[PDB]
């Protein structure tokens, strides 16, 4: 026979969950058996592996019945929840190089041992933290890294943003350029017309070490539901939230040096936008922009630690002008897609700045409004959005759902995923 | 139910075998079923897991054949056999920065993953290469830590040597020292008096964190087996031995810059003994050595690989006067042990620098000939054992022998390890 | 032709001045010419070479105007600073293994070059950020290397804190107690009887090998001049001090996970002492503190980025009670000296935690009051202050004015920092 | 005023001299002061800075008189020679981790230093070892670092040669890629038309990021000079070399994993190729090419460090038919332009193999010949060697004379840098 192992390396996800990989190894849990019966009608019989950074019960994110949850559905399944030695505190999920090596090393040991037991085995890493470790299994695991296909995903070091990556983020990610050019069994895996071009266009990594790993939500998941107008203002009931005034909404991690989300920028715009009020949902406290929302004299009402469940409402309540995406250059961004799905119906409409993955979601124009990342263009965003008749915004709103069926579906894309990794292990040998 | 698992992390023993780490691998397997029944009566059902680096087929000293055989007797056994990722392309077990911080990870990363299924771990770190393997279980293992505990042996970093060692080596023994210190489930496992004593003032490692690892041999295995007069000339006759002439013998490791055996030492000593002939076995063919024997023309067989058989004949012909170890800071050194054993009867006696644990092998003279590590003192040397009479030499080796069934037997040392182990185990929850 | 460099390796004081080391750099430039008499008595003419690391202007504490006058000061007495490259961005003072090596590197290039033009050099290194710099000159600096002598000072990584030292700080820390029992050039400056002790029983290091760089102050400088009631007050009156209540004074770095100074201890003591107003003045603005001490219902002032001339006034009113030092392990502080000095005439009484250098400060009682780290036995301690008759407080107070002038006046301690150095210097060739 | 500055970083050069590096260093100073002169007629007094790491008196290639010499030149003409630190002991020059990065640490120390009392610096880093000068420079420097232009040449780790580079050599070569293409400031220095395509299809690297730095020889030096027969057969002399009659001469170096020099495929086809003769060389004497000459049937000279005199003669006689340069893919090789400028009236046919920079030394055929690199390729060519016409190998001659005249000529092609470095020196304010 032969008998397939996924080994999914992720930052979080089990143990600890803040955004959009958390996100993907969900997603990918929920997929899980669907997924391995199509395999099973391509031959493989498929197990799931999952890798994530041993982290203190102290850590932002931490559940340990969520980690319970995953390692009993991964059990029951078959497969395994292994937490790495990363060679840190266990209090983050980040760091520099000593960090980096540690969680590669033992990444890529994860690996190899998965692949002692099996047939062949899909190793799809994530983040710089991971990027060592194709380099590391090709380089030394012999006999056993001929069983092995690495896909490595989810951010490069790049030049589009004004922070300059760490050194050590550079030098992980230009090792794994390095190895997706010199070894056929490792490949990148973007996330989005947005990547596959700057992954080309940066580290000229060729066509065929380009694989799908496109960015998606699984539609029809009961979190993304349709609501009743009760429900929905019985729902934003304890929000806190004014009488008057139309919302525009973000949510997300809190920006923190590294990556800017835009909060700012729509608290910047507050003040030349009189019927407006941002609501702004951040995870962490974030007493930073609450500053910032005083000293521009804007009534932003600013929240944290969320359920969907309240943000799925928002987005949905005829209050809701749009919700905003203003991040500096996301790479693969899932909140749009959720946005213009919870808001087939009603709600919010997207504006989406005009770098990283954002163009594409909004269709450059045709599902959503494209901004400038300066305060005065998102400003003008708003008021586009609002003077927009209800023909157009019934078609805007038409057209948004309808991309996020056509292109950013998560079964079909994660099988995309699938698909290629397991063709593309019947061509490598 | 309580299920004890031994974590045995060395940087050799099965895929490669060359030194004493390989000597203790091969020692330990060979007595794994008598410490399953020592410690069931103490209520332990143990269990052995080996961990190794990964090595290419090219490295000195690769076997496709033991590592096979060794991944099988634990398998047997309930245990496993795994092959370590460090970031090396396996064709050395020895490193750097990279190579330490690699294995040292993944080595944590096996100590953790076996706590997660046993009920304690005794985790034997071996060398600097493993030397960050307690803090990197101590600091991120929470619970799982806390059912492991380290005993740390095969070397510190000293400055008893002439090569200052590597800043790697200084920062991976210096962490290991620092934990020692900081933990009360990490020990530093001593293998000899002259290691008991060095280590604790050199590091302020506490008496209680002093745990014994001491050299030893199996002195009732068959490669030990006492031979007829007949059979010992059949061996050394194909080596091509001179006609004449008495022999000094020495066998080890190939020097290298991290270790000085006293091989240079014999050569220089040769020319002041009239009619000494030389036999140097080293592991791998030495180009150098020939040429200090070209240099003081003096005669002598320098052999490569030779299988103990041919070894032992060589220890118990009567036409050897002396077998010579002159390590320059040999922590542990079992040759001379194999030497005074293999040699109960007929043959060598040894010869040992004072420096290192050889002192202790011979009593201080009363078990064998000390020497400095001079070109002079060893010719004397090799004289006052010339002048010895039968009631002198006889009485020697009775010594020597008896000094080894009392101190330096491996059953009853890594028992003691065992034990030690256990009893600290206890105290500690 | 015999002249003499002293190089100081220090992680802040020309560019950045936030703590106790920029406190030592200030005071080092204005002994300087009173120093160079002192050398020119003894044999030597003597230069100061001041090195810190490259640092971002918009960084804590970043003063481009003090760079200037310490750049002008130096290269006036023929001296030098120089800004070194750290493998870093520039915007804080410290960092992982990537930060340590390369400012070590570029540390230790600096007394080599320093050693190309000079007879002897004196190198005194900083932190764990520079304690690799020894091994680096005397393992490659061949005839350089034989004219320099290292003094290495400022703490190194102890088990005293509940934050387990950084791997980098580890690895640092132990490489230079190597190198200290490696080389007779390599010494260890001790700057309080804590630290001396400690070093010799926790890093086995010779007593050979300890060279006094004992912690004090300049306590003829005119910032600690007797202030006049009326100034006093006016001083005073910007703060928001109430009208009522009697003040514990504290003022500090921000604590940080690194380092833990008692300010939250002095909040909670506040719990069980109404009456009792803290004053805490902080170099930053510290929020935590004021969601601390909002929680806790107590009225404490939280003041921020705070002049000396005004910190000096609030210790020495009369409505001050004491003076609070409550640092987890400080190494040799400063400030307790600061304030037993300022408060010779009226003013508060120090109270110090029983740890680090604090009780040796106040004279274990007979100078201050010592108290362990919790809240209730701080709170204790402000009582057994307030209880003190005032003939007992002008006994105190005397007293630990007293003990500054013996054991914490700076120029002499220099003075004797500087004569270890010449004749440890003579003896090693 | 503007003084200028030429920072070079080279692994070796002044110390130790064993590479083409060496020769660059070798022939960049003398001349020195023919550019010292143009610079002038554009406006800059240049001063000439080597930076090179410390050496250990007793490493291969070490000469206490070359680096006195070189110090000297220097300082005569206002530079210097700076011994940089790495965290080696210096007896070898390459290492992985802590070598490059002190090295490139101290390297961009040293720039900054001399940024810091020069107008503009001209930093131009060596091999991989000062790959990461350049971003450590842009990063932390600010204000100096806005006065200088980094060229980094001499290697970056690609795919076609069948090593694979140490994960620290990619890690370096990854770093300077990226800051290649990030800053203005940061170019790399191409040695060749093959080095500039494949650095930007590997690198994503735009020519816009490029200046030659293109690899050339010292047409007018002495040792390049033609001279007698009665002088061939004089420097023959001291020479032990077997007349049969004729020779394909292939001097390199040793064909190990890294540097294969192709002399294996020439051995084979020649002895099957009917009366042809070949040999070979070395720069210490290599006892495996020792070894697979007394494995075949043919003449092959052991040569030791032989001087350039002997060498140049060698392939000048008329015995000489042809010189073969069968590397892997040499990126810049300068042996072959050396062959085709010394025999250019009495000597060799230059054949070179179709990897590297081979090609464009022989201009593609036409003073040349180009073969594939197997064995029955090998024979093809030396087969239209051995048969030579008057209107073919006469005209080749001298395209092959030509071709150093116009394209490989080192004065002008130091020049070409330097005017290429100061040109881009505008156009960055
Ligand atoms: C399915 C999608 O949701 C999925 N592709 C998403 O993956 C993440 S990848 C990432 N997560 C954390 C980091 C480290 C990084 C950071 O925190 O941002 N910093 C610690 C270095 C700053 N990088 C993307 O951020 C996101 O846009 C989206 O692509
Ligand atoms: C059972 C006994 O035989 C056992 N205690 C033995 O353990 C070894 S520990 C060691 N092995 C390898 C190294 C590293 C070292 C090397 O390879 O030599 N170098 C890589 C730095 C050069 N250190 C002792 O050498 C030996 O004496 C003896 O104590
Ligand atoms: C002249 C005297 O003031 C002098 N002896 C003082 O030196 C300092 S040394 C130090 N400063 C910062 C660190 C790093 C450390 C930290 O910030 O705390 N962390 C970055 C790792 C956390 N270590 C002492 O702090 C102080 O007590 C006192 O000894
Ligand atoms: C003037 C020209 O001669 C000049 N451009 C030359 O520069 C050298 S650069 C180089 N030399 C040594 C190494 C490292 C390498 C080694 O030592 O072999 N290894 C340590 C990584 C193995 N890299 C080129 O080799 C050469 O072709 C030629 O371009
Ligand atoms: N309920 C809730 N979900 C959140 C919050 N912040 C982020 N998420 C989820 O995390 C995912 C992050 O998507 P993405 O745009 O890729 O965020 P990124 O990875 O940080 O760039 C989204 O699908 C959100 O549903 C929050 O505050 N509350
Ligand atoms: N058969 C054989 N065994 C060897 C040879 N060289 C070393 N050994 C074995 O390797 C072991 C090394 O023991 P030890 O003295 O501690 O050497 P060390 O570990 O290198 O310091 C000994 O038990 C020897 O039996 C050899 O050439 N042949
Ligand atoms: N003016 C002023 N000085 C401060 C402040 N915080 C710290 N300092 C100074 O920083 C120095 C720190 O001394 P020390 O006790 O060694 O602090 P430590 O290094 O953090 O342990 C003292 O001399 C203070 O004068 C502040 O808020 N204002
Ligand atoms: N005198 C002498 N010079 C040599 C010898 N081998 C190499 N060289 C010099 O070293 C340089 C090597 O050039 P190159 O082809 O780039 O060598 P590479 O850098 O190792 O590829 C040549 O210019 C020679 O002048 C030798 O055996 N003797």
């Amino acid at each position: 026979g032969r008998a397939l192992a996924f080994v999914w390396l992720m930052v979080e996800g089990a143990q600890v969950a803040a955004g959009g990989v958390a996100g993907y190894v969900r997603n990918l849990l929920d997929e899980q058996d669907a997924l391995r019966d199509h395999l099973a009608e391509r031959g493989w019989s498929v197990e799931f592996v999952l890798g994530e950074p041993f982290y203190d019960p102290g850590a932002p994110g931490y559940d340990e019945e969520r980690w319970r949850r995953v390692r009993e559905h991964l059990a029951a399944r078959g497969g395994r929840a292994v937490r790495l030695v990363s060679d840190s505190d266990g209090l983050d999920g980040w760091g520099e190089e000593r960090f980096f090596h540690a969680l590669s090393a033992t990444g890529a040991q994860l690996v190899l041992d998965t692949a002692e037991r099996c047939d062949a085995v899909v190793a799809v890493s994530g983040t710089s933290a991971f990027a060592r470790v194709p380099g590391m299994v090709q380089r030394q695991g012999g006999e056993l890294a001929a069983k092995v296909l690495h896909v490595h995903t989810f951010g490069l070091a790049t030049h589009d943003t004004a922070h300059v990556p760490s050194p050590a983020e550079i030098a992980a990610d230009g090792d794994v350029a390095f190895w997706t050019r010199q070894s056929d069994r490792v490949s990148v895996g973007y996330i989005s017309r947005y990547t596959a071009e700057l992954y080309a266009r940066t580290y000229a990594i060729p066509a065929a070490a380009l694989l799908p790993n496109r960015s998606a939500i699984p539609r029809h998941a009961p979190r993304f539901g349709v609501l009743t107008e009760e429900r929905i203002n019985e729902r934003i009931a304890g929000l806190g939230l004014p009488a008057e005034g139309e919302f525009v909404v973000m949510w997300g991690r809190n920006s923190a040096p590294g990556l800017d989300k835009g909060y700012h920028l729509l608290l910047e715009a507050a003040r030349d936008l009189p019927g407006v009020v941002p609501v702004i949902a951040t995870r962490r406290p974030d007493p930073g922009l609450r500053r910032l929302a005083d000293r521009y004299a804007v009534p932003a009402v600013l929240l944290d630690d969320q359920p969907f469940t309240h943000l799925s409402a928002l987005l949905q309540s005829p209050r809701t002008l749009a919700a905003a995406f203003l991040g500096e250059a996301e790479p693969g961004a899932v909140s749009p897609m959720e946005a213009m799905w919870v808001a087939r119906e009603s709600g919010a409409l997207v504006i989406a700045a005009d770098t990283g993955n954002l163009p594409e979601v909004v269709d450059d124009g045709a599902a959503g409004i494209v901004t400038r990342r300066t305060a005065a263009d998102v400003a003008d965003a708003v008021r586009r959005v609002r003077k927009l008749t209800a023909d157009e915004r019934r078609r805007m709103r038409a057209a948004a759902a309808a991309r996020v069926r056509a292109r950013f579906d998560f079964a079909a894309n994660v099988r995309e995923l699938a698909d290629a990794a397991v063709d593309r292990l019947a061509e490598v040998s």
